[PDB]
C-alpha cells in the first residue's frame, strides 16, 4: 500500500512484548516511518509440557499467521531477539518477507530444525560472550550466507548494546 | 571553531589523502564537527624495493610523528584503512588515543609486528570475502580484545559499503 511497510518485532523466550530490546526496535520502527507491532508469545513460552522452550511450534504458527496477514498489506520486515530471532528466520521462509533483523540468534533448537533464513537482506547483531549461544556459531551462519553481522563486548542479553542494536536495525530499514 | 576533538585519518596503500574511503572518515568528522587530517603516505608506499607494500616502517613514523604533534591538543582518535589501518593501530600504542576505527586491518606484516593496538574504544568494518586479509584472522583478533567488529559482504576494498564504513566511523566519535 501508501505505507513504505510493517515491522514484526518478536520478543525471546520468557520475555514479552514490553521487554527492553522489542521496545527499542519499535520505536526505531516508529521514527523510520515503518509501522509495527509485537506479539505477545508469553502463552506459548510458558507451556513447558511441549518443550523446554515452549510450544515452539505455537510460536511459530502464530508468527506465520501475523506475517502473512501482514504481507497481503505491503511489505513486512521481522526482526527478533534470542528465541523470536529463531522464529522471524524460519517464518522469512513461508511468507515474503523484505528483510531480516536478528539479535542473538540461537543456530540450534534441539529436535527442532537448524536455524535458516529465505536469500534476503540479513542483519544480525551478536554477543561475543554469548554464554548460550557461541559466536562462532553465529559467525559460522551468518559467513554461508555473508549476511551482515555486527558483533559487541556484551553477553546474550545485549543490556549494554540496545543502541548499538538500534541503530543497525535503523541502518538496514533505511537501506529498503 | 569548536570541536568535539580530533582524527588523524591514514589511507590504504597508493590510494593518497583523497583516496574514497579516508575521504569518507574525513566527510564525517567535519559534519559532526571533528577536525580531522590525511596524511600522505604514497612516497613510502612507492618504495617497491623495501616491500610489496613500500616502507611500512617509515610509514609508522611518519604517522607517530603526525600523532605526536596533534596530541599537543589531547588524545586523538586514530582510523585507517588497509594498510592505514595497520599502522594507526601500531601508533595507538605510542600516544594517547582515544578510539581506534579500522577498516580491513591487515593482521600481519611480514617482518614487522603483528597486528596490535592500545586498550582503547576499537571498531573494526572488515569484509567477508576479502582475499587478502581473510576474515577469520580479523575474527581471531577481534575476539581477543572484544573489539566491536561489522563483517560486511563485500571484498578489500570495500567498494559498495563505503556508506556502511562511514556509519560504523560515526558511531564511534559519537559514543566519546
Ligand atoms: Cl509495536
Ligand atoms: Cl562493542
Ligand atoms: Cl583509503
Ligand atoms: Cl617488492
Ligand atoms: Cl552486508
Ligand atoms: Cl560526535
Amino acid at each position: 500500500g501508501m505505507s513504505r511497510g510493517h515491522c514484526i518485532l518478536a520478543h525471546g523466550f520468557e520475555s514479552g512484548p514490553d521487554a527492553l530490546k522489542v521496545t527499542a526496535l519499535a520505536e526505531v520502527a516508529e521514527r523510520l516511518g515503518w509501522t509495527h507491532e509485537r506479539p505477545d508469545f508469553t502463552d506459548l513460552d510458558a507451556r513447558r509440557d511441549l518443550g523446554q522452550l515452549g510450544d515452539v511450534r505455537g510460536r511459530l504458527q502464530r508468527l506465520l499467521e501475523i506475517a502473512r496477514a501482514a504481507t497481503e498489506k505491503g511489505p513486512v520486515v521481522l526482526a527478533g531477539s534470542s528465541l523470536g530471532s529463531y522464529i522471524a528466520a524460519q517464518v522469512s521462509l513461508q511468507v515474503p518477507t523484505r528483510a531480516l533483523f536478528l539479535m542473538v540468534p540461537p543456530t540450534k533448537m534441539g529436535p527442532l530444525p537448524a536455524l535458516d533464513a529465505a536469500a534476503v537482506p540479513i542483519s544480525i547483531v551478536h554477543a561475543w560472550h554469548d554464554e548460550l549461544i557461541p559466536a562462532a556459531d553465529v559467525i559460522a551462519w551468518a559467513q554461508a550466507r555473508s549476511a551482515r553481522l555486527l558483533l559487541v563486548d556484551d553477553g546474550h542479553r545485549l543490556g549494554a548494546h540496545v543502541q548499538a542494536a538500534s541503530r543497525a536495525f535503523a541502518e538496514l530499514l533505511q537501506s529498503l
